[PDB]
């Protein structure tokens, strides 16, 4: 019922449309300009599960590492990318980077609490 998010965001519109959209299932922690040890440390400090990193052909090479950097530290870690669904090549390239799924910014509600669902019950709870 409750989790922390992190948000790697390239405009504010990107992380209102999160934190709005994922109200009831938790809190949408922004990581605004951070390097892969400050974005580890930032994870762990809210014992997030999922990061949500918006990736577009001006930052997919910077960012594309910081996903591949995230997911060898973290493998557990359910890495959302945020861009254009019409590009084949983008969606490609965030999978192999190591995301999990890939949602564009302006998507109904719905379909963020559905993602989240679907993640939540991936993985067993008791450790």
């Amino acid at each position: 019922m409750n989790q922390n998010f992190v948000a790697l965001t390239q405009h504010p519109g990107e992380l209102d449309w999160l934190q709005n959209s994922l109200a009831s299932a938790g809190q949408v922690v922004p990581a605004g300009s951070a390097s892969l040890e400050e974005l580890l440390a930032l994870l762990d400090v809210t014992a997030a599960g999922v990061l949500f990193i918006s990736l577009g052909k001006s930052n997919l090479v910077s960012q594309g590492a910081l996903v591949e950097g995230l997911v060898s530290a973290r493998p557990m870690l359910s890495v959302v990318a945020i861009g254009d669904g019409l590009d084949n090549q983008l969606v490609l390239a965030a999978m192999r980077a190591g995301a999990r799924d890939f949602i564009t910014y302006g998507a109904r509600a719905s379909e963020l609490t559905g993602l989240i669902r679907r993640l939540g019950g991936r993985l067993p709870s008791v450790p």
